[PDB]
């Protein structure tokens, strides 16, 4: 490069650093916005859970609520089998916290002892190991294979998790009603 | 459903509408944030263009600037051929405005008469028709096939456009320097 061109390059480096200054502020203000609204969604999720749950069955105030919400979603329905349903009726709540952790809360059930099954996504995955009771391990294909720590396996797994996080949890009752 | 369950459903409908109220405010505040920072990026793009351009060649203060930036991006380099390069040296500026419109500004050149080639994405596509000079229509495979109005064709086209919009325009000089 000539010196005149080096000067132009110099200017462009200055302006690019300025762009990064602003983009930083944007990402920071974006993080603030997402966090603010996560905490505003919190009580709504709490109220929903309270209304659904209040028994030795899941969501006893509205039986099979989460199963039917999950079933009415295209992406998630693919991974849910007949035999899975008799476990998923014990589901009390599905939660998300900040990657992120998905928590599935279960009423006392004859399949496993866990009251909570978690799945963490770091951006590897971390999943609670299901403490299956004797002759109760339904695992052939299952939704519960989702609960493994760890690209085909990792992608369809992530897509279901994203759907739960971004669609099921925010719009649960609309899936239940079948209007999405 | 029993009446007690209908009451639970009623509550859940109320809470879901409340969720949508908040999600609305979120999308609105998000739109405000993105717009605010688009206008903050504007002058930086202007300054860059001013430094690059100020001639019958593109970016005469730093020859072949946009070609080398485009070439150093993986996704975009796939669509750029040898014969394309002798046109892309006349590129003065690449802009984005709100879907969105991508604008490619060209210095006076022997290939076409257009000073601006635009590509609009509505979320169909709208593209400026290139007024090729006689025996100058380089269209075999070309980057300039990008400039057609209109899923394989529509997806790889959209991916290149997203890369230009989200990577090339924001980080132009870093691609030029080859540090991304």
């Amino acid at each position: 490069l000539t010196e005149e061109q080096k000067e132009t390059l110099k200017k462009l480096k200055l302006y690019q650093k300025e762009y990064y200054d602003y983009e930083s502020k944007f990402e920071y203000e974006l993080f603030l916005l997402r966090q603010k609204y996560h905490d505003l969604y919190g009580p709504i999720y709490d109220k929903r859970r309270e209304a659904l749950v209040g028994a030795k069955i899941g969501t006893p105030n509205l039986p099979e609520f989460w199963l039917r919400a999950l079933r009415n979603n295209n992406t998630v329905s693919h991974v849910i089998e007949d035999h899975d349903e008799e476990i998923l009726v014990y589901l009390n709540d599905i939660r998300c916290d900040y990657g992120f952790i998905l928590s599935f809360y279960f009423a006392t059930n004859p399949f496993f002892s866990n009251s909570v099954l978690t799945k963490t996504y770091h951006m590897h995955t971390e999943a609670t190991v299901i403490d299956w009771y004797d002759n109760k391990n339904i695992l052939r294909d299952s939704f519960f294979h989702f609960f493994t720590s760890h690209e085909m396996i990792i992608e369809g797994d992530y897509e279901v998790a994203l759907t739960i996080k971004e669609r099921i949890i925010p719009y649960a009752v609309d899936y239940y009603l079948g209007i999405i």
